[PDB]
């Protein structure tokens, strides 16, 4: 099964918990999630160590971008070096111009979204 | 050969203080040619990302502030550790914030280190880095 990496920020996770589970639940039916079992209220060499085997492993990473976060800003920058392909998923705040601009289409791609569609848009990206 | 240095912080830090950002660059500039000095960050983004990249590449030293979240700014240190730059990231715990465990367990003292620092000493703190 393909394997799924999927990462937000604490603040994203804390107002929205449910979000953050929703996309776990609809990636669920499209491979592994690898990091599904990620508690966000988390020594952080263990942890920087296990996130990139995660990121390593992973076939697609999926980004929950529309809270500024440093560690998820540095998954993306190490999945892009490792040459993995990346959907970032954005709330439309004005997203960071290093992730709007990291996009090419294809393999980093950026999308805007409401909450309501996530699903949807989940759907659409896994069966193209 | 001047050592080219790499500078970058978050667009609330950059709110925030303005002067703190403006200290860094500055002291920076007696160590070497900072890359990221005339950066604005008031900013199609595809021209943006192509030039920060090749700024993170020209780069002997990377230096970040990180004592606000940032995607731009973890982005530009995941980038940075994949070129193999040597990164120093400067965090003010004073601010109330814990750092992010993706940055703090990036740190291996030497390569890739985490400083804790208060306003007021970044300038000795960059002196002793750099070796003044
Ligand atoms: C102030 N910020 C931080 C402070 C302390 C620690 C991290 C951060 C930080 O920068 N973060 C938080 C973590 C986030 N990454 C992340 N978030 C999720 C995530 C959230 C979430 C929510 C619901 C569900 C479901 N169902 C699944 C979820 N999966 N996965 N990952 C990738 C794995 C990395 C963790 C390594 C694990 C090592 C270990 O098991 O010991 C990036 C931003
Ligand atoms: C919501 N956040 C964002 C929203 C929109 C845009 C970016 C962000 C974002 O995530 N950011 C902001 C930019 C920041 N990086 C950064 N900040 C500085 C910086 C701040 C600063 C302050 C004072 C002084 C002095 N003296 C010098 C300074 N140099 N350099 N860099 C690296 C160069 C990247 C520029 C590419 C140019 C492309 C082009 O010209 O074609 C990371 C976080
Ligand atoms: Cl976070």
């Amino acid at each position: 099964r393909p394997a799924l990496y999927f990462c937000g920020s604490i603040r994203g996770g804390r107002e929205d918990r449910t979000l953050y589970e929703r996309i776990v639940s609809r990636l669920r039916r499209f491979g592994t999630v690898l990091t599904e079992h990620v508690a966000a209220a988390e020594g952080d060499r263990l942890i920087h160590e296990q996130d990139l085997e995660w990121l390593q492993q992973a076939d697609v990473v999926v980004a929950e971008v529309t809270q500024p976060s440093l560690g998820v800003g540095y998954e993306l920058g190490r999945a892009v070096a490792f040459n993995k392909r990346i959907l970032c998923l954005f709330r439309p705040r004005v997203l960071s111009a290093m992730i709007r601009g990291a996009a090419d289409g294809s393999r980093f791609q950026v999308w805007d979204y409401e909450e309501g569609e996530v699903e949807a848009l989940l759907d659409r990206y896994f069966e193209a």
